[PDB]
Order: C-alpha cells, then structure tokens, then sequence
DNA sequence: CGCACACTCGTGACTTCAGTCATGAGT
DNA sequence: TTGATG
DNA sequence: CGCACACTCGTGACTTCAGTCATGAGT
DNA sequence: TTGATG
C-alpha cells in the first residue's frame, strides 16, 4: 500500500499541495489565459524534474499537486513556477498589463503543504501498534 | 493551525525512517533511550518538531514538522549524522559490533504526510 | 482597523535576465 | 492597484 | 555468487571535524 | 560485518 520511489540513497513518496494566488487578488485567469497558463506550468515543471499529478487555475489562483524526489527543494521548485510563468505570461498575454503594469503577476507569498495517501492520525496509529518500540 | 514565515504559509510533516548499519538489533535499553534524547535535541536545536518517534531495535521512526527552508537531505543530514557521533561518544560499547565507522544504514525512507488523505485533498480541488 | 501571506519600501541570487526566491521593516 | 486561497 | 536502500570502493560538502548528506560504480 | 524498514 505505498508505491515508493528509489534514488541513489534513498526510497521515497513525496507529495506537496502549493497554492499561489494573483498580486491584488486581480481575477485575471480565465479563458485563454489561464489555458496558456497551464501549458507554461506542465513545460516548468518537466523541465524542473517535477510531475504534476493535479492543477487547478482560478480567476485569483493556482493549485498544483506535485509529486518531487529529495533533491528538489521546495523555495527552488516555486520560484522556478512561479517566476518564469508570470515572465513567460505577461510575454505571451501583453494585454494582462493593463490591470498589472508593476511587474509582478504574482502575490509574493506562497502556501504549501505536505500530502500522503493516509493521514498523519493513521500513520501514528499504525507506528504505536507495533509491538517492540524500545 | 497553518505556519506562517516571511514569504510563505505552510503545513510540513514528514514520515522519515532509516535503520541501523548491517541491521544490527542494537537500538535497545539504555541506548534506544539515549537515541531519542539525542534525536529530540538534535531536532529543536534545528527547528525541527518532532510530532511522534519510535525506536524498534534496527531502525527508527520519525513523524516531524519543519519549515519550506528545511530541504530533506539536510535535515536528514542533521538528524542522522549527528546522532551518530553522539551515540558512539555516549555509548562506546556501540564500537563492540560497530567498529568500522557507521552506526546507521547509508540510505533513508522518506514521506511526505498530510492531516487529510491526498484523495479527499484531489476530490476537494476540483469541486470548487 | 491595522496589519501581513497578501500592500509598500529595502537587500542579494538567479532565471524568467524579469520577477520570483531568499529576506527586514513600516503601514 | 490588496483583503484572502490552502 | 550478483544485487542495492541495504555491502564495498570512489568523489566532494560540511558538521558531528566524524559520519552523515550529495553521488557513480562494482559486487 | 548486510538481507529489509517505509
Ligand atoms: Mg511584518
Ligand atoms: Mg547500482
């Protein structure tokens, strides 16, 4: 029941839920736009060694479901999505300069959350069963 | 309940396990005791939580929290490489069947854990 | 209201060579 | 040019 | 024997200045 | 000095 993964010094089952939203809250992602959007973050993202398993664009926001190995860390994996989307975005969307003309596409902060298959509250239940913890 | 840093707002838990070097039994009595302490030191002294740890003869298990600036391979680095200089100094009878240098297994399991299932976290990203 | 994740100003790295990431501070 | 997604 | 997450040798980073992390390769 | 944890 876990599917993990192998590198050179490590097995692994890494999952992260980032959340980001437009600088004002401007709800500009829609029609064409937030399509290009999604084709720029799945190019990011097989460029960064990153497997999207879920993405979700909303007028204000973005929701990415990422499955990563050890070595990709998370304030690198964001920038890289983030920063070159809103460069490659505003290149390709000239017009999202009309409501964004200070040069950021993005709110500066990010959300981002840890994700398994079960639940923590499992996981603990399934450690404490065991019988020789000393 | 969500953490909030300078330029970010998480919740970060890891499930990360690894075992003893040509797993040996050795992580029992006084030694599996003085392991957790170590550990549990180790962790707030690198601003690490430790949410749940247990200590089964050959490996250990580690539930912790940590910031999006803590990458694994450093926290494991921390965890694991300086518990074992601590445990051979605080324990030299370890060298008795562990003399070449190692006290842990070269590789570690990591997982990434939610307080949601990642089905129920998938099903409510679409529903909006 | 008064912040702060979000607004603004500031610093440096590094890609996207712009606009994020890192980051402190005032509002 | 802000007011809230996880 | 040959495999590798596990064993060993190798390289470099960096703390714990030893013994992990990074890492390829032969068993 | 190894033989399997998630
Ligand atoms: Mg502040
Ligand atoms: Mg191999």
């Amino acid at each position: 029941p876990l599917e993990m993964k192998k590198g050179r010094g490590y097995v692994y089952q890494l999952e992260y839920h980032l959340i980001w939203c437009v600088k004002y809250r401007h709800q500009v992602l829609v029609g064409e736009v937030a399509d290009g959007l999604k084709d720029i973050l799945r190019d990011i993202a097989a460029q960064n060694g990153l497997e999207v398993i879920t993405m979700e664009v909303m007028p204000d926001h973005v929701h990415l479901l990422l499955s990563a190995t050890p070595q990709q860390a998370i304030p690198d994996f964001v920038k890289a999505l983030k920063g070159a989307s809103a460069r490659r975005m505003f290149v390709a969307y000239p017009q999202l300069k009309e409501k964004l003309w200070g040069g950021n596409l993005w709110n500066p902060s990010y959300c981002i959350l840890t994700v398994s298959e079960n639940t923590r509250a499992q996981i603990q239940k399934f450690i404490e069963s065991q019988h020789d913890k000393e």
